[PDB]
């Protein structure tokens, strides 16, 4: 069972509003059929407009939150709203666009689903809470067929053209009017009991009701996120790379162990709490420190208590030492703690909108991370950035302009003089660290913290 298949049946209910007298008794099939589209027996990759929800969580990048509001149905203006926040009106002669035909509405819709999708995904998927209108206005503005590639590349079709008679991916569908098999997943198929803001409002006070169509968008993507992604976590699901992953990662393990090195260094501390992952490794291998592992999974819903983590009866005094919190999202760190902390506001490709002000990182592995809460940090400072190393100055083997820094922490640089291979590695970790910060990361460490005691490392 690859896809969902047509002949599954459809819980009409939520639909009978809109569209009184509907069967009780319905498939994909027969359902697909009455929102005017013809599958044609097609064996050609597209076999439901509808799909799992295994396959939209592997497709979670594609996610477009939609809703149609009837602003009086053939005789009446709709009101066409996306979880990107834009509302167009459309006539059948925040954003909020005045009533225009839906020749003009089918061309916003591609470039606006577009500009969202090309650097996310290879589709859309259309997420909703199906009362009719929605799934009765997609013949204005969906084609479906075969499965294509791009015109100009070797990408799926997601968009095609009338004018030109011809199809495109998310890239290249400047001027395209229609899109091209799209994807859709009905959230109250789930069984809910009750509307859609009683169910999203239970887990998420961020997302208002401001009574337009991108607002029900909204607050059904944030419950179809809350539901596949906070109270249910999978993190075997692999996803493509569509940016920096490598790079960020890699980063991340650099700066980790120039931290926490520098911070054994400086401090001293007989030793470390290590309080995350439960499959961490000891990121400075060569450190004198007792090192002590504590498991705990990345929280996806609330951030963890403090309290809960470390007290109702390890070294038990978890203030002996230091305390390593990386991506190890807690209410307040202690003290004595290094912390890397994922920035849930921060704007990216890799960062998706999250429920509650949380957000969900998805590099390799999906992971819905709580809000970023400043207070968190009170015992701490923020972490400055410094580059420590102790390997002899020999070049060995990228052409040089000579570096001078206050913050390159090198027998070198306190010698007067830095040499070029620490130079070439100062350069290379400054590249790391603000390709961390970027990607939404940010490091906290205990007020004592100075990387002044760094050069008596060197006598
Ligand atoms: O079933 C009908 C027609 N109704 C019920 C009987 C007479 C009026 N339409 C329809 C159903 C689902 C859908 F997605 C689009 C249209
Ligand atoms: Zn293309
Ligand atoms: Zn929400
Ligand atoms: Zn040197």
């Amino acid at each position: 069972p690859t896809h969902l298949s047509v002949d599954t049946k459809f819980k009409t209910e939520g639909l009978c509003v809109d569209i009184p007298g509907i069967p009780k008794d319905m498939t994909y099939r027969r359902l697909i059929s009455m929102m005017g589209f013809k599958m044609n027996y097609q064996v050609n990759g597209y076999p439901n407009m509808f799909i799992t929800r295994e396959e939209a969580i592997r497709h979670v990048r594609a996610w477009i939150g939609f809703d149609v509001e009837g602003c009086h149905g053939t005789n009446l203006p709709l009101q066409l709203g996306f979880s990107t926040g834009v509302n167009l009106v459309a006539v059948p002669t925040p954003l909020m666009y005045k009533g225009l035909p839906w020749n003009v509405v089918r061309i916003k819709i591609v470039q606006m689903l577009s500009d969202t999708l090309k650097n996310l995904s290879d589709r859309v998927v259309f997420v909703l809470w199906a009362h009719g209108f929605e799934l009765t206005s997609m013949k204005y503005f969906v084609k479906i067929g075969p499965e294509r590639t791009c015109c100009l590349c070797d990408r799926r079709a997601t968009c095609f053209s009338t004018a030109s008679d011809t199809y495109a991916c998310w890239h290249h569908s400047i001027g395209f009017d229609y899109v091209y098999n799209p994807f859709m997943i009905d959230v109250q198929q789930w069984g809910f009991t009750g509307n859609l803001q009683s169910n999203h409002d239970l887990y998420c006070q961020v997302h208002g009701n401001a009574h337009v169509a991108s607002c029900d968008a909204i607050m059904t993507r944030c419950l179809a996120v809350h539901e596949c992604f906070v109270k249910r976590v999978d993190w075997t699901i692999e996803y493509p790379i569509i940016g920096d992953e490598l790079k960020i990662n890699a980063a991340c393990r650099k700066v980790q162990h120039m931290v926490v090195k520098a911070a054994l260094l400086a401090d001293k501390f007989p030793v470390l709490h290590d309080i995350g992952n439960p499959k961490a490794i000891k990121c400075v291998p060569q450190a004198d420190v007792e090192w002590k592992f504590y498991d705990a999974q990345p929280c996806s819903d609330k951030a963890y208590k403090i309290e809960e983590l470390f007290y109702s009866y390890h070294s038990d005094k978890f203030t002996d030492g230091v305390c390593l919190f990386w991506n190890c999202n807690v209410d307040r760190y202690p003290a004595n703690s290094i912390v890397c902390r994922f920035d849930t506001r921060v704007l990216s490709n890799l960062n998706l909108p999250g429920c509650d002000g949380g957000s969900l990182y998805v590099n390799k592995h999906a992971f819905h991370t709580p809000a970023f809460d400043k207070s968190a940090f009170v015992n701490l400072k923020q972490l400055p950035f410094f580059y420590y190393s102790d390997s002899p100055c020999e070049s060995h083997g990228i052409d040089y302009v000579p570096l001078k820094s206050a913050t390159c922490i090198t027998r070198c640089n306190l010698g007067g003089a830095v040499c070029r291979h620490h130079a070439n590695e100062y350069r290379l970790y400054l590249d790391a660290y603000n390709m961390m910060i970027s990607a939404g990361f940010s490091l906290w460490v205990y007020k004592q913290f100075d990387t002044y005691n760094l050069w008596n490392t060197f006598t």
